[PDB]
């Protein structure tokens, strides 16, 4: 019974603690609360990304972050960040499934998509389990903590959902 | 060089450029990732972006005329990438042009802006695109599944790219 | 060799000479060409509405309107004017191929739909050709010309098409 | 390891309500935000605002066990040329105390690891033997002497440019 | 110094000093050569030109409390000249401060904003005020004739001045 | 005298109309106006405009005979510290005659006389010999290298930073 | 020991309670509290009026308007206004003398002047004893609660003032 | 038969050619044309200084400036600047003329001053004539051409100019 609901100017203080590294709204880089603040406002009709609160038992958990929403290609980019402290009891799975669900039976997209270190199994576990396929791997994509790291991109798309799930 | 395509140069984008930029191509089309197809709406978005760095567009010509154009995109200095695309306008095609842009831009983009890595993507079954690239020094590294709708059918993508290093080597002895 | 190419401001005059009865731009009405001018720059970035010249040799021989353009639903109305001096040589029907084309191998649409006049069977009989069922007949839904006008609802979906024409 | 010795100072990026604690760090010598000057807190706070989503300054708070003890500013950052200026300032009433060469470590490990850059250099007065001191042992080489370069207090002083690189940083430091 | 007028220091104007402002005064007073009567317009004036640096405002304070201002008007860079003006609270007035704050603001325009003349006017008939500012070291440059109406009456104002260098001889010993 | 041997190099004040002329001095180096990039003439343009009355950055075109022959830029100026940073371009089909010591001569009588500097300054490539032969021979000194402080053409390159300052000035031109 | 100060925003209240009968700020209209207080917002740079409270013992008694300030003729009119709660104390005569001082020995003007109603003779023989001449008779200048009302203007000259007050 | 009239925006190329030396509009600094265009736009209805164009035989020959106009001190300074072209032929003298007429007559100013160069002694001979007195010495008051230079303030009264010329 964990859920998503639409992100909210009063949750930003709460996205803004989820994490040194660059984070971006909108393509659009912010360090500062204030910043975040300012992006949101300026951002607030503009459809090509999506997030959601990820809410159980009405406490905040994390955040889905649906980016590069294109609906003429019908895909879209996802994200989930957990809160350190409620990582390790598989709401990353569980609100990825919720994320699945949005994007395809509410969005109408064909393809969703997601980036992932390839050093973390972990995740790219999960993912395999809920039908992703690797597409690719991005070879020295990010530089993050002194050294550029290579990620894997995923994607699974809405006939196998919709069949799978549905 | 002497008896060969050996006069090309890039030169920075201008406003006058853009009916030529209009009438290179049925497809989506994107400034700054905004979409258009209509002339006055290249127009608008091209003053609506004029000194964003996240792009940058260079006229490519030969002889004095405007022969293509080379995008790069998703300029991202911290990262150290960028995603490029050559243009080759349909009547100047077959001429060696694509190489000998590419080669431009990648100097452009290792020499001026001091970028690690480029990128690119071309349909999978432009078998021509993908051995230029191939000979010029870039590796396959994604094929992207149906990642674009054109013309009523999903098609596949291969991402190649080259670094700096590669690049600083095999052109710059 | 009949085509289509996105109206440019250019074009307004000629738009505006295709016709005592409503017009709408962006669901604004319009009479004069100075309001049309107006309601064109104003709108010039919404997508939910696109329009094509239709040329043949070319000369400008009418205008299509895709309406109530909707990606998550993944639907268009659709309108093709022709001047009246190219009338009765069938760039209707070729038109509304080229709508068809661009609707459902461009914009990645699921569902077309038009509204025609109850009286207009000869322009009934083309779209049924055309593969265009009757969906709706919308009773007394417009006055024109002193008299409720009633109208049929008809449309074709995209599996369909690109079959029968790809 | 339990048994070392470590400091908990860190870096957190500047918000406006650390503006008080700016403003108060020193009518005397002319201060900059976005290369604009300043006196009044007032005038602070407009530039400020003015500035917030420009990336070609970043500024942190340094703080050591939950309280404020000082400020770093990058500054002329240049992602094509990679190189940062910064300036630490410490709160009066924690000098002496090695939190500028801290601070120090910390605003390196930022723009080498975090900026992507390659070259990150300061500004100190040359009679600041002390700070000057501080800065070679971290690793900075002098790179050259601005004569007469500020005019403060009544007086022209010279100034040394110290700088280090992305790789005797990432050598040193790993 | 020890048993003394002692504690005076400049700090920068800010807006909460404004109601301060406004009561240390029938005479016309001038924010950034605009006039105000108002507390309001007083207000406005200074919202309006807050990054303008042809003034530079200080509140006066002794013993923490407010006593004064000084106004440096008419700063030129290029010729290196400013104006100034001491205002005292008329409550604090007979305790040194006038002078004990001129020399501040000649520390500041000389030293800070590297001056080479600073002037100020004062009434012919300001005595007190004119004996202070000799002491100070500055010499009588002219007899402006008629050049303030006030109270019913064109009166008469001495322009004084001092030099970078016969300042930092004088006080820079 | 009416024998003197002459040059009618002067200075003027840039206008938009020479814009054009500034364009095409040089797709290959990053060009600042007001400390903000421009490729393209319409980028010129526009940040012309935005920045038409900031006194802090000071054009003139270089010109001799009537026709335009360079550009000399001043920027960085402040004048509580009192100095300048200048640049002198000249047109590639003008150079090898002397117009840059010329020129670089006229800038000097413009911040010295004109704006009350104390300090000018300019930067160099270090492998410009000639260059820093000319402006060694004007009056300036050395004060110090900036080691790879520019990424131009696929390699760091350092330079030098030479200055003159208002006494040296007043007397050997004076 | 009554004196003038200088109008501020909180004395709007008690200036749109002292009175039905058309008033005017800056030579614009108003009737309710809200069109005063936004009159007064957008007027406040003009030096062409002035206002102030005249206050005694620290009470608010009325208001002194000079209006058409031109500095060029060296002229303005004045208005007294007394709170009905302060009437028939001398204050009006006080106040004239203050709005004297500051016309001639702050602002510099040459000439005085004001309006009052014909039959006000308690008001013509005040101004007179301050050394106000008549100039003149506006005939049915005023229309106030149906009838057509006759005005004296009166004025006093900066020699005459600088010489009887000074 | 020398006359003033006022400065026009086509007046402002004639203006820029006048004379290396700063120059103000509005005590705001100015190089280039287009900045002296800009400045003259900003500026158009602000009256604390107004300028006039010289003219004699309907040719342009100078320029007259008032500044620091101050309706309360009733005083202003002016600057009379003669085409190189046009200078020795005593139309500097002939336009100090009309700007005392301007200011004292039309203005209604108490008094008028100037500056000019303490070496400028022909310029000082001609305003002792017209019956200007010297005020003050400004000892080093601008940097000009890598010197301090002196200047002379002279002024004269509106008393004696409605006499002497009156
Ligand atoms: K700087
Ligand atoms: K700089």
């Amino acid at each position: 019974s964990v859920r998503l609901r639409p992100l909210e100017r009063e949750d930003l203080p709460f996205v803004h603690q989820l994490d040194s590294i660059m984070r971006y709204w909108f393509e659009e880089p912010y360090e500062a609360f204030v910043e975040l603040c300012d992006l949101y406002d300026k951002h607030i009709h503009d459809q090509s990304e999506r997030r959601f609160i990820i809410e159980s038992q009405g406490t905040k958990i994390g955040l889905v972050e649906l980016v590069e929403i294109n609906h003429i290609h019908r895909r879209a980019e996802f994200q989930i960040i957990i809160d350190p402290t409620h990582q390790g009891k598989g709401y990353a799975g569980a609100a990825a499934k919720l994320a699945m669900e949005y994007g395809f039976s509410v969005l109408n997209l064909y393809k969703l998509y997601l980036i992932v270190d390839k050093e973390n199994e972990k995740a790219i576990h999960i993912y395999s389990k809920l039908g992703f396929e690797i597409e690719g791997e991005l070879k020295q994509e990010f530089f993050i903590n002194g050294e550029y790291r290579t990620v894997i991109r995923m994607c699974i798309f809405q006939p196998q959902y919709l069949a799978k799930y549905k």
